[PDB]
């Protein structure tokens, strides 16, 4: 993968710096802003966690096997700073093995400290590994029950996507659940291109909808940009600048309804 070096370097700044920008829980793929969002926590932390929850409610409603004794091994593909690793360990205390995979070393070092200081090292495993290489993860005899792609697919070429889905198919039992959040154009990736790549690789889409709303995602980018303006006004950091560019330019594509955040719940055949 020739685009990995560019992905690694864009998430390379200190967690202390990123904390000011996206929240203390480091949720980095939008948020649901409804009556079940916690009003006590930072809007970004509460909405981001509420988005993950809402997606598991959609999955459950769509007929996915997400019961306590159905989830023995989960994988978080492009796990960022690790917010979903902690969330899975709490939602599934009897899940034996939660594997995070990421290409970003600084994200995994932070995730590693959080997992450790909350005594989750027993169950949560962190791998510096391209999503296309998940076929090389340990213990192939123990299949995946659950797979999360929270905002990770944007960074994938068609080839990496293909290889990631091939590899996950081979490592995932029939009926294992795939929970995907991604921003897609409705005219890089579209709903239909992603639907195709899933169905071409042994996955059935059982729920497919806009989530969160364009209104809510615009608001989420709002909160980020306010934090970016207050902490990095003078475009000192080229990575935070590039996030400002995206917050501005994608918010406008969302305003013109040229794109949306999509939830895809799929199921291994
Ligand atoms: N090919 C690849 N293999 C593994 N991780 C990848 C990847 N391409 C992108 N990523 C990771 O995908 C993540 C996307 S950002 C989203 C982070 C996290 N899922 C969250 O929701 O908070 C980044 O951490 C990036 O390093
Ligand atoms: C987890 C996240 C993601 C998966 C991100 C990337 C959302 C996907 C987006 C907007 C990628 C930006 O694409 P691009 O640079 O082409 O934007 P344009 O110039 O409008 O075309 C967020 C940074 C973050 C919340």
């Amino acid at each position: 993968d020739h685009y990995q070096s560019k992905i690694e370097s864009v998430y390379a700044d200190p967690p202390e710096e990123w904390r000011k920008v996206i929240g203390n829980e480091f949720w980095y793929q939008y948020g649901v802003f409804d009556e079940k969002m916690d009003p006590s926590r930072l809007p970004l932390d509460a909405s981001g966690r509420r988005h993950m929850e809402y997606q598991f409610e959609l999955a459950e409603q769509a007929g996915a096997d997400l019961s306590s004794q159905s989830i023995r091994r989960a994988i978080d593909i492009g796990c960022g700073w690790g917010p979903v690793l902690s969330f899975l360990a709490e939602r599934y205390p009897h899940c034996e093995r939660i594997d995070g995979v990421n290409v970003s070393r600084p994200q995994l070092e932070y995730a590693s400290q959080v997992i450790s200081r909350e005594g989750l090292a027993a169950r949560v495993r962190l791998y510096l590994c391209n999503a296309k290489d998940i076929g090389a993860l340990p213990d192939p005899e123990l299949p995946y029950d659950l797979a999360i792609f929270r905002g990770s697919l944007f960074h994938f070429t068609p080839q990496v996507l293909q290889e990631t889905m091939q590899s996950l198919a081979q490592r995932m039992r029939p009926g294992g659940t795939v929970v995907i959040s991604e921003s897609l154009y409705k005219v890089r990736k579209t709903p239909d291109s992603l639907h195709k790549a899933l169905e071409d690789n042994g996955f059935d889409v059982i729920d497919r909808r806009i989530t969160p709303s364009n209104e809510e995602v615009i608001r989420w980018y709002g909160l980020v940009k306010d934090n970016l303006d207050a902490h990095y006004p003078d475009s000192r950091n080229p990575n935070f600048s590039e996030l400002r560019d995206i917050a501005i330019n994608f918010s406008d594509a969302l305003r013109k309804d040229k794109a949306s955040s999509f939830s895809f719940i799929a199921r291994r055949r």
